[PDB]
């Protein structure tokens, strides 16, 4: 009945990266903060479309960490909205018509693919851009995700296609792998996540999408509509994370898990103590 609902377990997903698990605990502390719900994580969700299936069946009540573009053309099956701003209002528009499924506006950070080098190969071939590499694509090795060569939407297939080239060799990993294997020369290029923490600490360059082939990858949370009316505290203390957590801030926590090998749980409390639980 109704006046149990206070006594059910809000249970958050966590895609399988250290960024989810980090927002995924910084979003249940935040709701223990504020109010008498327990939560748990459900940790080790393999993809988008995992996600997606468990908002849709009861085994999530909150997807903790979802990327518009991602969502856009893996989800939706839509073409991708370059804007950030239009492919925002478009995800949550659709998700809302499709499944009542409530996308909220931004936590602050995009985290993108991006085609990533080591400073060394960049200066020696003077790269700059994705297209600068097109001439050298048969002698490459892209060390890439276990997902994003079979995604049918803007994946390896007509990435390709948009920028005419195919790479000498591709090698599926756990994306979490592809950092070191770039650093240590395993592989010349690799598909890594903009905000991950080892970018910057290892020094590697990021290539500029000169044909804007990515779309946006703004991330927000992703709420059933059911939940938030039966639970309706939830929306307020949500929007206290919104706008919150920049790029930078995002690469920072995410080099504490991966770099400093804290516990994600640790690394969200430490961060929601440095900063009052987003009031003062």
């Amino acid at each position: 009945g109704l006046s149990a609902a206070a006594d059910q377990t809000i249970k958050i997903g966590a895609q399988s990266m250290s960024e989810s698990e980090i927002i995924a605990s910084m979003l249940g502390q935040l709701i223990e903060h504020h109010t008498d719900l327990k939560t748990t994580t459900i940790k080790n969700l393999g993809s988008n479309a995992v996600q997606q299936q468990a908002l849709m069946n009861g085994e999530i009540d909150i997807a903790a960490t979802r990327y518009t573009g991602t969502a856009l053309t893996g989800t939706l099956r839509m073409e991708p909205e370059k804007d950030p701003d239009k492919a925002l209002a478009l995800t949550q528009r659709e998700f809302k018509k499709r499944y009542d499924l409530k996308w909220y506006d931004s936590y602050g950070f995009d985290n993108t693919y991006a085609f990533t080098v080591s400073k060394e190969l960049a200066d020696q071939y003077h790269l700059e851009t994705v297209s600068d590499v097109k001439k050298w694509a048969p002698q490459l090795k892209l060390g890439v995700d276990n997902y994003w060569m079979k995604l049918k939407g803007n994946g390896y297939q007509d990435f390709t296609k948009t920028y005419g080239m195919t790479f000498g060799g591709t090698y599926p990993m756990q994306i979490g792998l592809v950092y070191d294997a770039v650093k240590s020369g395993k592989m010349d290029i690799v598909l890594a996540y903009s905000t991950d923490g080892r970018i910057k600490s290892y020094g590697l360059k990021m290539l500029k999408d000169d044909k804007q082939f990515f779309p946006p990858y703004d991330c927000s949370p992703v709420v059933p509509e059911k939940v938030l009316k039966e639970h309706p505290e939830l929306e307020g203390i949500i929007k206290k994370m919104l706008g919150k957590i920049d790029t930078a801030t995002m690469q920072e926590l995410n080099y504490e898990v991966d770099g400093n090998l804290k516990e994600p749980s640790v690394v969200a409390k430490e961060y929601l103590e440095k900063h009052r639980y987003f009031e003062s």
